[PDB]
């Protein structure tokens, strides 16, 4: 039922979710110069070089790349972060303008899109058991703003064209997420949620302060995209990001100076 439109968008995502209304719900807005350095913070380790990617999939709210997390092949660690986080899946929020499609904000600047990379915690065995707990995923923010192309993302654009609508899918094997990642690791990290429902509050965030860089055409494509199913009226999957929720009692850490 829920989704991005005006009678079943985000303002109402709480009367199925009330969490929605919770004290560490995501997307927020980074307030740079609030943000404070914190020298403790690890140095982040992303492993991604055994990566294995198995499909890609239109499920009606943004299109996802899966990998194979029966084992530790592409992880996450360090950072903020005690123990191994496996990765599960990426996908991304985009606009029907560059203007607007990020779920953060820097300083109330919305860039073109916003990558997620989903990891889940393996000292709780499964992803949905890890969703049941405040530690239980880190999700890997990375903005997108319109400049140049990516050449690490055209692999995922030319097949949007087989996934138009929701429940499609198709093979997408020996994709490697490290064509996706900026040259810096510098991030902010904050305590919060998953961005779509079921809205829990589970999630370490850590959102990259270096964007990369997409082509016009890169997120056009994305923008051709179907919320819809097959046979029903066409209605693009364009603005499907939560906006800025309440800070409330937490605050954001920055990992550089
Ligand atoms: N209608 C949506 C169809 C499927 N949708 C949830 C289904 C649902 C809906 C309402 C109530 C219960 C369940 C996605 C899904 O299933 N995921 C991904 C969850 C997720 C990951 C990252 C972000 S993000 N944007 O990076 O913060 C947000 C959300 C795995 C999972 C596995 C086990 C779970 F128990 C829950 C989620
Ligand atoms: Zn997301």
């Amino acid at each position: 039922h829920w989704g991005y439109g005006k009678h079943n968008g985000p303002e109402h995502w709480h009367k199925d979710f009330p969490i929605a209304k919770g004290e560490r719900q995501s997307p927020v807005d980074i307030d740079t110069h609030t943000a404070k350095y914190d020298p403790s913070l690890k140095p982040l380790s992303v492993s991604y070089d055994q990566a294995t990617s198995l499909r890609i999939l239109n499920n009606g709210h943004s299109f996802q790349v899966t990998f194979d997390d029966s084992q530790d092949k592409a992880v996450l660690k360090g950072g903020p972060l005690d123990g191994t986080y496996r990765l599960l899946q990426f996908h991304f929020h985009w606009g029907s303008l560059d203007g607007q499609g990020s779920e953060h904000t820097v300083d109330k600047k919305k860039y073109a899109a916003e990558l997620h990379l989903v990891h889940w915690n393996t000292k709780y065995g499964d992803v949905g058991k890890a969703v049941q707990q405040p530690d239980g995923l880190a999700v890997l923010g990375i903005f997108l703003k319109v400049g140049s192309a990516k050449p690490g993302l055209q692999k995922v654009v030319d097949v949007l064209d087989s996934i138009k609508t929701e429940g499609k899918s198709a093979d997408f094997t020996n994709f490697d997420p490290r064509g996706l990642l900026p040259e810096s690791l510098d991030y902010w990290t904050y305590p919060g949620s998953l961005t779509t429902p079921p809205l829990a509050e589970c999630v370490t965030w850590i959102v990259l302060k270096e964007p990369i860089s997409v082509s016009s055409e890169q997120v056009l494509k994305f923008r051709k995209l179907n919320f819809n199913g097959e046979g029903e009226p066409e209605e693009l999957m364009v603005d499907n990001w939560r906006p800025a929720q309440p800070l409330k009692n937490r605050q954001i850490k920055a990992s550089f100076k």
